[PDB]
């Protein structure tokens, strides 16, 4: 999720003397190593105190005077302090340079401040006192971590439980036909019913049970129906002239078969019933006796 990373820039101890005022001067060299502590921001800084956000220590790095900064920084004379909670962006900084083969302190350097997610280094002096040392410091982002406390996860996908990329804010821009806020909501074909389409695949318009159509708005009428239509499904409501549960019994057998022969008039009875009224000489049920 994050680290806090500290590396040393330089040392300088002319007299290779340490903290109490013994030498480690033209004797021997100082063995000089770093002791690192970084807990939550101290308004009246404490000189002990747990280290929160991480404790650390350098190998031995040079002698008395050491200056590395036109060198690259490595294992040896840098310090990584990861960190999984978000970055409180206030904390307290204890940086002690040391002296190796009892221990004992050569000078000790405090820092309180406020610090945001970046790669650039913010460079820290330790002027005061008889041995000087310079160090820098920098937040940085872990991959897929986005935020002022490193705490945003993003992290492309285009599968089950999404389909988008990251923003610059580590937020999710979905890809072509997906939407919703994880970008795993298919966009339905344009024109697909709101009601009865759905999706589970970009621009496929799937239909609920009794509806059809390329956009799922028409219903699908009663099996059976001839000359009936529906608003609903399963709906079978008759067209003018047309009856039964299935439409299928003709009201008008008159306006259909036309039974009347030589130009006589035709009435109705119901379902496939009618009654001929006929002209001058003429006779039957469907006027087709002359006389
Ligand atoms: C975009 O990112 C900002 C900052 O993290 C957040 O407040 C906002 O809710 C995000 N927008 C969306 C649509 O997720
Ligand atoms: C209906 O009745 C028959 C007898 C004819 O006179 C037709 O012209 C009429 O429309």
């Amino acid at each position: 999720s994050g680290q806090f990373e500290l590396e040393i820039l330089s040392m300088q101890n002319v007299n290779g003397e340490l903290q109490n005022g013994n030498c480690c001067c033209t004797r021997d060299e100082c063995d000089t190593y770093f002791k690192v502590c970084l807990k939550e921001y101290q308004s009246r800084v404490t000189a002990g105190g747990p280290c929160s956000f991480g404790s650390g220590s350098t190998p031995v790095i040079g002698g008395n005077t050491f200056n590395l900064k036109a060198s690259r920084g490595n294992d040896r004379n840098r310090i990584v302090l990861p960190f999984s909670f978000a970055w409180p962006r206030s904390y307290t900084l204890l940086v002690e340079a040391w002296d190796s083969s009892p221990d004992s302190i050569i000078e000790k350097a405090s820092h309180s401040g406020m610090i945001n997610p970046s790669r650039q280094w913010q460079t820290l002096k330790q002027n005061t006192g008889v041995a000087h040392f310079e160090y820098q410091i920098r937040v940085t982002c872990d991959d897929y971590y986005y935020g002022f406390g490193c705490n945003k996860f993003c992290r492309p996908r285009d599968d089950f439980f999404g389909h988008y990329a990251c923003d610059q804010n580590g937020n999710k821009t979905c890809m072509e036909g997906w939407m919703g806020p994880e970008c795993n909501r298919a966009i339905c074909r344009q024109g697909c019913s709101p009601k009865h389409g759905s999706c589970k695949l970009p621009g496929d318009c799937r239909c609920q049970y009794g509806w059809q159509g390329l956009y799922c708005d028409k219903c699908i009428p009663h099996p059976g129906c001839v000359h009936g239509i529906c608003n609903e499904p399963w709906q079978c409501l008759c067209e003018t002239n047309w009856g039964g549960q299935l439409c299928d019994k003709d009201l008008n057998y008159c306006g259909t078969h036309q039974p009347c022969l030589n130009g006589g008039t035709c009435s109705n009875t119901g379902p496939d019933k009618y009654q001929c009224s006929c002209p001058e000489g003429y006779s039957g049920p469907n006027c087709e006796i002359v006389d």
